């Protein structure tokens, strides 16, 4: 137990007076309502409780930004469903417990409500009342946050105005240690509520709200679906030498449940398309089937914001698809015939899904007459795959998913892979086709609709006999799973191991590779 | 779960094996799948009927696989074979015990180097539930 | 540590208990460490790991393992105490806290396990962390031969550890764990002491290897050693055997029984090959057999080759009455066998025209030799099912299995070097598994290898509790071994744990 | 002289009564035996005295193990052939002054008299004061 460090960093004074909490609230309010008496005596984590402090940092990058509410507790939040009002005030801690090499301070301010957020540089971050502490602190920095108001209480409905507690990083962290490792402080942020700490009514206890942060399926990914092809995932695993920021349009969800491109919710709708066919029996290239692009079930098809009908192929390739068709030969009625359309660009098509119309066609020298009508197509094998988007319309622009993207210096991309049914002549090897994440997270976060806290979400993956967590990687807020890689060759992991969320990071958050 | 329920939806009506083509004149190549788990874990035979996503439905069935072909000019090809699932007082099939044959159509002499193969239902036929 | 309040003990149960039976008062002074609390800290581990979870109990403490044998229960609290080895250089905190005595079992994150009542000692303290354990509970008193629910600890990695290392080694922080009674630890009612148990330390016979019999094959055993160029993870169905006593397949009992089978006699005279043999498979100690469970009758052969059993064959032909000849079986499937051993047909024939008449009736098959061994899995059906033993493993990283070797009788034409059949547990370590019926602490016994006259160690191994001891052997030859040893059980770890190079 | 290290290691409590040396002893001999009072002033080094811990040991390695005898001082170990006997208890230091960057702990037992030497697992190394 060195005392080369700091340990005369107690709670400092703050420049503020005390607040009244539930004293005010109290009759204003239609009922007696307090919690239990031990809640108040142990600090536990919050739920965005977890930040750290990579050398890569410039001064003025905000660590956490955290408002007063019911979310900076776990026991609060669970209990803010059951009540629809608060009072009072928090307890903040703080373990900055780094190295006895580091160096760097942070300062903790206190931001009134009604300040405008955005920028909040650091000139202007010691004008509140703040607290500054290195980083090398023994005791946990407690520190409190006052509940300012012009009301008698908070409704819990997360867009009140209420007291925030920033924390910018004041000065770089560096370290004094004699050789090659630079080491990464990670901080925890631990509260309580203050004694007069009190929700207001009662009310049916309703679990789709704010808090009630997000869950995940217990389902091993070797079982789940994949979300650009339809087949099973075949092991998931990082490479930093493929396309680092694809721009793909299928299995992109936001994690407030709002689908990003031509997804779908349905995983027997992916790489997918149904239409009215207009078939033609032709002396060149066989037949040629027109198509009107409409959805499988029915829905009718107004070209809006997405690129394509839902489900459509977002690759590049020949795709040979199965139609069953209603033949007029006297003998048989139904048999399922083998298209074959340019799925991909290749320099030259004639098909613009856009507004509604591919265009397949099958090498066949008889007179095959089809009776034309509704028709569902659904793939087959691939021929010549590339991982392009393709043109949806003829040469022109369509509204598309944003690329994946930004990552940090040294994030790679999480893969999940599975293979296609190819036409291979020379090559031996499977086509490799991965998707940012699977089907099963699609309508897992399309059917729960969760509200984002911050900015990302910080995973695990831990196997499942054995226990031993994987690694854990951050899973951003636009639906893709960035981890630390260092290296550069791929590395595979195994697949029988469970996804499991724990807190809500920022963007800054550096990871352990 | 209760009978041969799976969990994802890529696994319903179809299988995953582990081919053996082989049985000499009388259709054509009448393959021998090893039927196992479709996540590639092994088979055993316990209690459920079937593998998880076996089809459960009397009649002749369609079935897609990828075929890595011994001939020059291709390698990977997708050949449709025909399997029989309902019982017909005569047919070679046990999924319970782990080994369904499965035939084609095709006349010819076409050499098939078996492998790892995943079923994909193509088309029924004569369905009967 | 944080708001527990303090928890009767002995001032509930003595209503109902009939007698309170008080502890030697030198027990309650002297720190004794607790079985699995140990652990490691890499730097290589994420924040969220488990390092231990030990439940309250009288398994505690060597002193009350061996007490609770001639008490009916006891109740009270305990009293442990955390150590901690690391310099000032280092930065990290580790989070112990109190779990109740349900919260069942599942993933614990680190958000979570802040919210029982816990201590957040930082992994740089001088002074060791004394911390209670209270005896939360439902009913009055816990009973001594029942493993019910008690109040855990567990302790979670909570912030990673932050180091140098020099290049090698990578700079470990172990951490240990001693306990002692409280002042009011109780137990109640004195019984006669009984032997089973269970808090018992697996024990081991004390029998060298060069003594022992071997699984598969009805030999002694000539040498054990390590091969990472065999099938690393075989499926054998002979010497599978729990630590918990529980057989697993169609391993038996006794070392008669391996390799043979006794049936009903079916002899046809045959213009064809002469004599085929078709027998009626039973149990070997007079019961009937049922297909079921097991992938073939008690004692069934498990290895890929051409058998021959002898006979002991009552003939009526004139010349001799009793006599033994030779048949001959094949066990390989070669794609002609009308071999089914799970219903019970097996399938050999005599290479001989000689009119042996033969009359019908019980028999056993002690076998000859081997035709064509391989290291292969016979076929327990033709092409159809088989409930079978799962295949051996996994290990980690590193490890390799520990193989008996033994040399049975090879017909060969070609070669003359001898085929060496092995397996993972000599059969007098069956018996003896199965007659002691232990209890599992948690994944794996460790083992000691050491030289009765020298007292030196050859090897620290791991015996997993499925039946196969494990060695962390990183070269790749064969490295071979004495067989004059015996073997010694230190304590149980957990499947984690990360042995010596060898 | 830094103190980051461990000061706070002073000699601590064992669960043992005192025990009687020379007044049992001393109506069942037959003469009387004193030693020279210069003896009992500084701690001189045992014989047996010196060990070292390299990073190569696993734990469990007994790092020494040494009787109490007159071989624990070089002036009784000298004393000791003139005479045919003794009582008593000793006194022992450990200097243990590694680095400041080192990380570990021994843990020094009292193992009784007619107990079974041999193995002396690390389990039961702290069942002893
Ligand atoms: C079954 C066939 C299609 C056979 C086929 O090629 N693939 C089907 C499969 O693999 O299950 C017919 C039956 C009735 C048809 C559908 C329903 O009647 C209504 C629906 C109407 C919209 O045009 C969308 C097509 C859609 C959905 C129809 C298209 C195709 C259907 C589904
Ligand atoms: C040839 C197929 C490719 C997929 C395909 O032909 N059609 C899929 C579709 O579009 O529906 C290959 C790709 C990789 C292969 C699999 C995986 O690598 C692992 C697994 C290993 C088991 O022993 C056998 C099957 C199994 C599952 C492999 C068999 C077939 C696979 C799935
Ligand atoms: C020729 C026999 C093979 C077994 C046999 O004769 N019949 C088949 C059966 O065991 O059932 C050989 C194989 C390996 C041999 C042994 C080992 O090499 C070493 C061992 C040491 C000494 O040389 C004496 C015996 C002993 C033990 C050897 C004697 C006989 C063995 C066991």
């Amino acid at each position: 137990s060195g005392q080369d460090l700091v340990p005369a960093a107690v709670e400092q004074a703050v420049p503020i007076q005390p607040v009244a909490g539930a004293a005010l609230a109290a009759p204003a309010a239609g009922q007696i309502n307090q919690i239990d008496p031990w809640i108040f005596q142990n600090f536990v984590q919050c739920p965005l409780g977890e930040f750290s402090i990579s050398p890569r940092n410039t001064p003025g990058e905000i660590l956490f930004d955290l408002a007063l509410g019911p979310g900076l507790n776990p026991y609060l939040a669970h209990l803010s469903a059951m009540y629809t009002g608060w009072v009072g005030n928090m307890e903040v801690q703080l373990v900055l417990a780094g190295n006895a090499f580091t160096a760097g301070k942070v300062v903790v301010a206190l931001v009134p409500p009604y300040f405008p957020k955005g920028s909040l540089t650091t000139a202007q971050i010691t004008c509140f009342p703040h607290v500054m502490c290195d980083v090398r602190t023994l005791e946990p920095i407690q520190l409190p946050l006052l509940d300012v108001r012009r009301v008698l209480w908070h409704a819990t409905q997360d867009q009140e105005e209420s007291m925030r507690l920033v924390c910018m990083l004041y000065t770089p962290l560096r370290t004094n240690s004699p050789g090659d490792e630079s080491f990464v402080v990670s901080g925890r942020l631990l509260s309580k509520p203050a004694a007069d700490f009190n929700f207001v009514y009662l009310t049916p206890p309703i679990e789709r709200t704010i808090y009630r942060m997000v869950d995940l399926p217990v389902i091993q990914p070797r079982l789940c679906t994949h979300a650009r092809w339809p087949a099973p995932v075949y092991g998931l695993l990082v490479d930093p030498s493929l396309p680092s920021n694809p721009q793909w349009q299928n299995g992109r969800v936001h994690v407030d449940g709002t689908l990003l491109g031509t997804t779908p919710i349905s995983g027997s709708w992916v790489s997918c398309f149904a239409a009215e066919a207009a078939y033609e029996f032709q002396s060149g290239t066989g037949e040629v089937a027109t198509f009107t692009l409409i959805e499988q079930d029915g829905s009718a098809y107004v070209p809006g914001d997405r690129a394509a009908p839902l489900g459509y192929p977002d690759f590049s390739g020949q795709l040979e698809i199965e139609v069953q068709t209603e033949t007029t030969k006297t003998g048989d009625k139904l048999k399922v015939t083998t298209f074959e359309m340019i799925l991909g660009p290749t320099t030259n098509a004639d098909q613009a899904p856009y507004q509604g119309r591919v265009f397949a066609s099958v090498t066949a020298a008889a007179s095959l007459d089809l009776v034309d009508g509704r028709v569902r197509a659904v793939p087959r094998s691939i021929y010549g795959f590339q991982d392009t988007i393709p043109e949806y319309n003829d040469g022109l622009l369509v509204p598309l998913a944003p690329p994946i993207g930004p990552f940090l210096p040294g994030e790679v991309l999480l893969r999940f892979r599975t293979y296609m049914r190819q036409i291979d002549t020379a090559d031996a090897a499977a086509e490799a086709i991965d998707c940012a994440l699977p089907q099963e997270f699609v309508s897992w976060f399309a059917s729960n609709a969760f509200t984002v806290q911050s900015e990302a979400l910080l995973l695990r993956y831990r196997n499942t006999l054995t226990g031993q967590l994987l690694f854990e990687c951050k899973l951003y807020n636009e639906g893709y799973i960035a981890l630390s890689y260092s290296g550069s060759g791929p590395l595979t992991f195994p697949t029988d191991g469970i996804f499991e969320v724990v807190s809500w990071v920022p963007r800054l958050y550096q990871l352990a590779s």
